[PDB]
């Protein structure tokens, strides 16, 4: 009936009642925790499956606006039911769509940026029918979100799933990523994470510049048709050349990154409806770029390069040359974005804000599901306040969800 | 049967050992509690002296496990041990472990410690039977020998000293210190805190028991030892047994002038060791430090020594905003310094890269021969530079195997004085 979480640095204790509203698996059992497991078409919901999911969401939406039990609430409910009876599915109103998209972000236990959840620009693209249409919608998203460096968070929602045979999909995992090319000598040019997607693009006819920071083309699928290539207009892709405020040589590494993090491979679930193409964007925390993108061994792997220029002893790990070069890379990233007036947040500010957000969510909502394994930044963990903050993890809906990669299930026409 | 995947190597391991899990983790299908410090209160035995139907099944299970370990099970010595444990509980409401059973159980408690990154060495543990102990003086003698053996003039060795098991609950043996060696914390009149803030309350009890504090920043605390439920007694560990390392920096000549030191021997002394239903309330165990425990947590936690600003100021760092990452930069230098100092003084220490790499290897070993290895991601990943260590990218399954080390309440919330 109640659960308590404690911050071990501050002694603050919060009481989670909201977890009673969750209704879907975490992956754990009573005797084994799967808290660190990353992921613990005909599966479209039947009529009888969809009825209670829509009732739940419509009830939740009318509760949120202090109209529960109202005439408008009850008529909406039977209107939804009629659609499900006739058409085996239903259509959200614009208000419900905006509410669902904002709450799916609010409910994202792994996102540390949720203090901003209520300031989200929703772009209703449910009238889209072609890949060309999707490209137009996505170009307008990118230009709005980027806002000349003064980033604004936003989502564009494409038509919901029907029978699973007519999905809309953004095949890109983000709207802006760099290409990756495996060389014959075993080495990799560009971003090793995107090698397979780069190969899918090329075979579809993309002519790659074969460089280190080639912005990839969009690969867009509408209504279950084969996906199509489109080149984002270069003037819409804002990029930051990475330099260091004290190390003159750092600009000579030749590094840049894009300004706009825009995840496009997830699935938005509102009231049992599945929005298979729903790309969303915000702004970066510095460590996403500085620690993971640049320094993962499977990613750009520049630690060794930077330590060399730093003149560090790299013969023994206990010199902490890796830790040292990592801090400088992350200083360079934050300094570069700030100098070019492109929105960014360091891990300290971001985690402190999330703690403020968590306490408020407990205050007014009864809790706030949170995934410690993801909330804690990938460097300097215990000197950030979330490290010392107990967190409960559960799955509320609307939610953002993973889905399989399109090329693992699409059958080509 | 569950799989775990490492996302750096794509190695996938397959866990069947979790089918032997006994106690609740705290999680359910609908709520994960994997970042709660004490998620469960599910114990294997009720409050005080258990009835025969309560203790015997736990006993039978441990003995079954142990004889299974040595390729008996059903052997003559196994069936006689069952009858011996049964007659013993019938006649005393408890039973006593053979020497071999005690050693097997302590080593497997360590092997089962999901939060411990050090378990590659689990089977190389020195076990000191102190179950004949009767007084706090005896407990001090045993602890001194432990510390001396374990320290080994800086070539540290792993050890545990096991004092008599809990009988009725009003006769517990307890080390009141949380570790055998810690520094005092003193509440200053101006509201600040001198020494280690974590130990302010234990330091007060010591002072309140007659300890004369030297009132410094690194005052080794006295032992506060409780035998057979009686009042605890203060003892000063002979200083020549308390190895300490003065912290200096391989490049910053000014670092030594910060006047920082730490001790060499981490010896956890407030935990409970549970073997076949038996509860060893006093079982101090020790190994050697991972550098980050001292340099990240002990020195840089806000509720601890909090030395970040002072090191950052000495380094001439832009301390007016977070985004300069001055905290992160000082943090790295401190950990370079702690490591360099322990190594210069030839005192055993391991950095977080070496230690996490070893644990991945231990994991591969455990799955290969045991069918799994319980591990708590939240505690295994180091508190700096997490994602540049291999355990960050390693999925882990957490579950509670027995024998185990458990938490227990601080004795001063529970003890009736006399
Ligand atoms: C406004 C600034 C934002 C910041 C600073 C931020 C920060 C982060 C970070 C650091 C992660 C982990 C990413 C990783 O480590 O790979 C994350 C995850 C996530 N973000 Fe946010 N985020 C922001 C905005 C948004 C928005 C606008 C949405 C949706 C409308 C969103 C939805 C999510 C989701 C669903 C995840 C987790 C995906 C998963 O489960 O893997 N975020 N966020
Ligand atoms: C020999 C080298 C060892 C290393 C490097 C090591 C490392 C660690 C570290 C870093 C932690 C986390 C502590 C914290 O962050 O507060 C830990 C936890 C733990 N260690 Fe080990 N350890 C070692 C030996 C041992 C031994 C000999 C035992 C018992 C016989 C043991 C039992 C435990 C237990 C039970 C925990 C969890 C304590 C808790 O749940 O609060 N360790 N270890
Ligand atoms: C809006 C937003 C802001 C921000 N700073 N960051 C992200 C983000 C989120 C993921 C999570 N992401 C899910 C898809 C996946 F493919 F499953 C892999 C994990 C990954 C990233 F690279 C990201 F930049 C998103
Ligand atoms: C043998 C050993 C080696 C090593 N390198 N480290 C530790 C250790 C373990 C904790 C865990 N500790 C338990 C008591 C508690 F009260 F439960 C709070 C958590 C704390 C430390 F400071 C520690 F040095 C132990
Ligand atoms: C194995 C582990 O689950 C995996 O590395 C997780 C850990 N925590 C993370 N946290 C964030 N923010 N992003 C990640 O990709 C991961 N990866
Ligand atoms: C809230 C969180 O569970 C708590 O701060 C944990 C996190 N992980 C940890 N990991 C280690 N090794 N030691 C700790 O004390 C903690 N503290
Ligand atoms: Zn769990």
């Amino acid at each position: 009936r109640f659960l308590k979480v404690k911050n071990w640095e501050t002694e603050v204790v919060l009481t989670d009642t909201l977890h009673l509203k969750s209704t879907l698996e975490t992956g754990c059992t009573e005797y084994i925790c799967m808290g660190s497991i990353m992921h613990p078409p005909e599966d479209v919901a039947t009529k009888d499956q969809l009825f209670p999911l829509a009732k739940e969401f419509i009830d939740q939406y009318y509760s949120s606006i202090k109209r529960f039990g109202s005439k408008a609430h009850m008529e909406r409910l039977e209107e939804v039911n009629k659609e499900i009876d006739t058409t085996s599915t239903y259509q959200l109103k614009d208000t419900e769509l905006i509410y669902g998209a904002k709450h799916a972000w609010r409910n994202a236990s792994r996102c540390v940026g949720r203090i901003q959840w209520s300031k989200l620009q929703v772009f209703d693209a449910r009238d889209c029918t072609t890949a060309h249409g999707m490209f137009n919608y996505i170009c307008n998203h990118v230009k709005y979100a980027t806002n000349k460096g003064n980033l604004r968070s936003a989502i564009t929602i494409f038509p919901q799933r029907t029978d699973g045979k007519h999905d809309f999909r953004v095949w890109n995992s983000q709207l802006i990523r760099y290409a990756g090319y495996k060389q014959p000598d075993g080495s990799t040019l560009g971003d090793p994470a995107n090698v397979q997607f780069t190969e899918i693009c090329i075979q579809q006819g993309w002519k790659p510049p074969r460089g280190r920071f080639d912005v990839l083309p969009l690969l867009l699928q509408a209504n279950g048709n084969d996906p199509e290539l489109f080149q984002i207009p270069p003037e819409l892709v804002l990029e930051v050349p990475i330099r260091h405020p004290k190390f003159e040589w750092f600009k000579d590494l030749g590094l840049k990154w894009y300004g706009l993090p825009a995840v496009s491979n997830m699935l938005l679930e509102i009231g049992g409806l599945e929005f298979s193409a729903c790309p969303f964007s915000g702004w970066y925390m510095g460590t996403e770029i500085g620690v993971r993108d640049y320094c993962d061994n499977s990613r750009y792997n520049i630690l060794e390069e930077v330590a060399k220029k730093m003149n560090l002893d790299m013969r023994k790990t206990s010199s902490l040359w890796k830790d040292q070069a990592l801090v400088e890379i992350n200083i360079a990233v934050l300094y570069s974005f700030q100098s070019d007036k492109v929105t960014i947040v360091d891990h300290h500010s971001a985690t402190e804000s999330f703690i403020k957000h968590m306490e408020n969510e407990y205050r007014c909502r009864g809790g706030c599901p949170a995934d410690w394994v993801w909330i804690v930044p990938p460097m300097s963990g215990s000197i950030t306040p979330v490290f010392h903050q107990e967190m409960l993890n559960y799955r509320l809906t609307p939610s953002f969800e993973y889905q399989p990669d399109p090329w693992n299930t699409h059958v080509w026409k």
